[PDB]
């Protein structure tokens, strides 16, 4: 059975082989449930953690680390220390990482619902209905829907048991008022889910009807099941973040390579015959600048500071299920949306009503946007004691006692939930809000104070009966009798030319006059004008009867009765409802339009509430055209390839699209070039949601798109996306700069081997000692750094280039200059220990590099076995960690110097570079760690000559910043602190 909304009643009682009256047998069900199968989604379709591991460790430089360090193994052939503690990084970086994508899974399904919904079948073994459950259901069962009860499968209606059946498509389609169905087949074999008036969808909810259908499709079949497949098909790449990581990891291992094919050129001139003796100092050297050339402490440092940023972020309410998707917001430059949900509250509000004073209108305006009776009246302004206006009394009686519709609080939730019809429930709490007997509404309680006020407005009012809703008609009465009293009223409710025509009466206050012309078109025009312009609502006019016909000769079996006994009828006044947006949006995309970031407004709502909505909310104006700027399905298809493009460039309001539709919205705007950020809560955007970059979801929408999202708003705000964009921004500026950072330090290090090697002195920095230095004296330095301060003006500037490098042109340069001239320092502190040390062997300066072979005295130098002292070895580690500890002072800001910003104005810098500066001093004065590698305490003349060596490097970066920049001043407490610092050192 592909599509039963072409197919009659009968025809598919044939193709199912099931009687509508007797049910089906145990042996169809069987069968049926056999061959189709349980009617149930899968579960998440995940991995588990044997897997992630394998996955993380699929990258370029870590499978370079492991190939030194399996030549570090190899020729480790005396316990061996460098190849183990990078793997305990490998560990680190990766399980944390793993504990978030778990973590946060953990934090979606607590607000997810607990309850399995059932459904009533008629089936043969019994007599009566059947409550069962939604799992057993298999098509051709013959399913009863009544009011509130959710579809739990598509459903071809065959008997509207009622005289009308509204359904409430909302989760599907986006429609925000309830669909009026009928049994008629739709012949378009190809009609989208807002034109199959005949069928239900799973997930729906039936909001004021009952009637029995049979089921069409099940499981997978159903509309929630292609979605899923859509949207399960459908691939999400990485993050622009992980893209420029893995660019930059592809450009790190370009360079080491290259160095070390040059380093390997350089050597083979000397040594013939690859001896294999002396080949173990090729690969030595091999290894240690391979080690070198490897920031092991970035990815744990960006794991950090993404983990901060995520938790940073949890405070707003938003869920983020990764790590990498907190910057990814930082550079969004589209912000697609969803109208129902996501933008509106998705609950039918009222905002005005206007009553008649023709001895003039008086037009009061309700404010509220949800279905919590918590708001306020308000004519123009000074909140109007309601119990004065007789009219308004008779408005909420008319209003009120018309109703089917109720509010409840669900404690499960924490929530006014409706339960009956949208636009009734807005009535009703319109009457809440409104209280014409001034009622009290703060000692009681919240699950009695959702209808206190029916409540009192009922006890007086005694129902009779009620005509139902009609077609030709267009609105439903009430026969109503006043209890302890002639005496007794009709009320009527419906359309405002379907009222005022058979309206022939007039309520002023208390008086009752003969219809005029002059007040009816006046009303006319001011329902016309609240309906049609930039505030479409949905009007609704009330009408009483003076003399109701009596009870006796009143015959409710006729359909022509329902208008010929509703006649001479008096207005008393017109309500104005529509889905309202959230009171957190007009001001959010005013905020987020400053940033440079579009926001366009995707929906299936028809066109005319969804620019409505859009001018609302402060995407267009009052009076701004929307010919270039408002576009449907059927014109976005109908479009030549320029024209669509031009439209998705340019456009900010879709309306009547499909899932389908929005993913080919969100893949156009990804064809531009440009990150985009779709939200939404419905089953209609999870195929959009998984296809934009990063996507956000709703705390309140279904699951399908909570789980084919990357956020999840709990709070439902909208400034949390604003909110998010600022904080990628900051921690993208954070993150580009300690990465910069480490590779001054690395590129150092790189350097200092490479001039020790080819120069041929002894080892000066061997790989453990640049495992600490990398990891530790690298790892707090830029922790602090990914702490930096905000710019003023970060949310203030178009978005970020999606190509722009983490290593600029320029900057390339001086972080290389700065870094070289590292490298020579700690060279040179070898060089120290081996030319001018007072307590140390003065080598010639033509026979130092002479020294694999020096083993017989045949010169003026001897002890040719202190080559491996561990004092140059201490001198160079201890200028490299005071060099890193100045380039991170200084390294506080991009382009203004110290001179215009002090390094305590981040604590948190200053602060990790005493303590790098502390554990440095206690890996020298403690007993067991110094022998763990090689190096010795120094004293303090050495001490103060390695001073003198490092601090050069801070007025080299400070005069490379200002002649970078230039093409009074703050130095007063600088050379009032830094001048004893240097001055001291030179005397
Ligand atoms: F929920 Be949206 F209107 F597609
Ligand atoms: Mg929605």
């Amino acid at each position: 059975m592909e599509n039963a909304h072409t197919k009659t009643v009968e025809e598919v009682l044939g193709h199912f082989g099931v009687n509508e009256s007797t049910g089906l047998s145990l042996e169809q069900v069987k069968k049926l449930k056999e061959r189709w199968g349980s009617n149930e989604l899968p579960a998440e379709e995940g991995k588990t953690l044997l897997e992630l591991v394998i996955e993380q460790f699929e990258d370029l430089l870590v499978r370079i680390l492991l190939l030194a360090a399996c030549i570090s193994f190899v020729l480790a052939w005396t316990a061996f220390v460098e190849p183990f503690v990078i793997l305990l990084i490998l560990v680190a970086n990766a399980i944390v990482g793993v504990w978030q994508e778990r973590n946060a899974e953990n934090a979606i399904e607590a607000l997810k619902e607990y309850e399995p919904e059932m459904g009533k079948v008629y089936r043969q073994d019994r007599k009566s209905v059947q409550r069962i459950k939604a799992k057993d259901i298999v098509p051709g069962d013959i399913v009863e829907i009544a009011v509130g009860d959710k579809v739990p499968a598509d459903i071809r209606l065959t008997s509207i048991k009622s005289t009308t059946l509204r359904v409430d498509q909302s989760i599907l389609t986006g429609e925000s008022v309830s669909v009026i169905k009928h049994t008629d087949p739709v012949p378009d074999p190809r009609a989208v889910n807002q034109d199959k008036k005949n069928m239900l969808f799973s997930g729906t909810n039936i909001a004021a009807g009952k009637a029995m259908g049979v089921v069409v499709a099940t499981g997978v079949n159903t509309e929630i099941g292609k979605i899923r497949d859509e949207m399960v098909a459908t691939e999400q790449e990485r993050t622009p973040l992980q893209q420029k990581l893995d660019e930059f990891g592809e450009q790190l291992s370009k360079v080491i390579s290259l160095i070390c094919i040059a380093v390997w050129i350089i050597n083979i001139g000397h040594f013939n015959d690859p001896w294999i003796r002396g080949a173990i100092y090729y690969f030595k050297i091999a290894v240690a600048l391979a080690v070198a050339a490897i920031p092991e402490g970035l990815p744990a440092v960006i794991t950090t500071c993404l983990a901060l940023g995520t938790r940073r972020m949890a405070k707003k309410n938003a869920i983020v299920r990764s790590l990498p998707s907190v910057e990814t917001l930082g550079c969004t430059s589209v912000i697609c949306s969803d109208k129902t949900g996501t933008l509106t509250t998705n609950q039918m509000s009222v905002c005005r009503m206007f009553i008649l004073d023709r001895v003039s209108l008086n037009e009061f305006t309700i404010t509220g946007s949800t279905y919590a009776p918590i708001g306020e009246v308000h004519k123009d302004d000074k909140p109007v004691n309601c119990h004065q206006y007789d009219g308004l009394v008779e408005l909420a009686t008319i209003c009120a006692l018309c109703n089917d519709s109720a509010l409840d609080y669900n404690e499960a939730k924490g929530v006014y939930e409706k339960v009956g019809e949208a636009t009734e429930t807005a009535l009703t709490c319109l009457v809440e809000k409104m209280n014409v007997f001034d009622t009290e509404l703060k000692g009681l309680s919240k699950i009695e104070r959702a209808n206190a006020c029916n409540s009192v407005i009922k006890q007086l009012m005694k129902k009779e009966f009620t005509l139902e809703f009609s077609r030709d008609r267009k609105s439903m009465s009430v026969y109503c009798t006043p209890n302890k009293p002639s005496m007794s009223k009709m009320f009527v409710k419906g359309a405002p030319e379907g009222v005022i025509d058979r309206c022939t009466h007039i309520r002023v206050g208390s008086t009752k006059v003969p219809m005029t012309s002059g007040v009816k078109q006046k009303i006319m025009s001011v329902i016309r004008e609240w309906g049609s312009g930039s505030d479409t609502l949905r009007c609704l006019a009330l009408a009483t009867h003076d003399n109701p016909l009596r009870r006796e000769e009143m015959h409710l079996e006729d359909s022509a009765n329902f208008i010929k006994y509703e006649t001479n009828l008096t207005f008393v006044g017109c309500v104005g409802m529509l889905d309202p947006p959230r009171i957190e949006v007009a001001s959010s995309v005013k905020l987020c339009r400053q940033a440079g970031i579009r926001v366009i407004m995707i929906t299936g709502d028809n066109k005319g509430t969804a620019v409505a909505i859009c001018r609302r909310i402060g995407i267009f104006g009052q009076d701004e055209d929307v010919t270039s700027k408002a576009f449907t399905g059927r014109e976005f298809d109908e479009l030549n390839p320029s024209a669509q493009r031009d439209a998705c460039l340019n456009a900010r309001c879709f309306a009547r699209v499909e899932p389908s539709h929005k993913s080919k919205i969100v893949e156009f705007l990804q064809s531009f070039d440009e990150i985009t950020a779709m939200t939404g809560d419905g089953v209609n955007d999870a195929p959009a949601l998984k296809k934009a970059e990063i996507g956000i979801a709703m705390g309140s929408g279904t699951a399908v798109a909570k789980t084919a999202s990357e956020m999840v708003l709990a709070d439902d705000n909208f400034s949390t996306i604003v909110a998010a964009v600022e904080e990628g921004r900051a921690i993208y500026n954070n993150m580009k700069q300690f990465i910069r950072y480490l590779i001054s330090s690395n590129v150092g290090e790189v350097v200092c081997i490479f001039l020790t090697a080819a120069l041929g002195f002894p080892e000066a920095l061997i790989p453990v000692q640049l495992l600490w230095v990398n990891l530790v004296t690298d790892g707090l330095p830029a922790t602090a750094l990914g702490f930096n301060p905000p710019d003023l003006d970060i949310m203030n500037k178009p978005p970020r280039n999606p190509k722009e490098p983490l290593i600029s042109g320029w900057l390339f340069f001086r972080y290389l200059a700065i870094g070289c001239y590292v490298g020579a320092a700690t060279v040179g502190a070898a060089a120290w220990w081996f030319i001018a040390a007072d307590g140390g062997p003065r080598v010639s300066f033509y026979q130092l590099s002479h020294f694999l072979q020096c083993d017989n005295p045949d010169f003026e130098g001897v002890d040719c076995a202190i080559f491996e002292s561990p004092y140059p070895m201490t001198m160079a580690l201890s200028v490299l960690v005071t060099i890193e500890m100045c380039n991170a002072l200084n390294s506080l800001s991009e382009n203004q110097s110290l001179l215009r910003m002090p390094p305590w104005e981040n604590i948190w810098l200053v602060g990790s570079i005493c303590l790098s500066m502390s554990l440095h001093f206690l890996i020298l004065y403690v007993e067991p760690l110094p022998l763990i590698f090689q190096i010795t305490p120094l004293n303090v003349t050495q001490w103060l000559m390695v001073l003198k060596i490092s601090l050069p490097v801070i007025l080299m970066d400070e005069t490379l910043k200002f002649v970078a920049r230039n093409y009074d001043g703050i130095s007063w407490p600088f050379v009032l602190l830094i001048m004893p610092l240097v001055i001291w050192v030179y005397s």
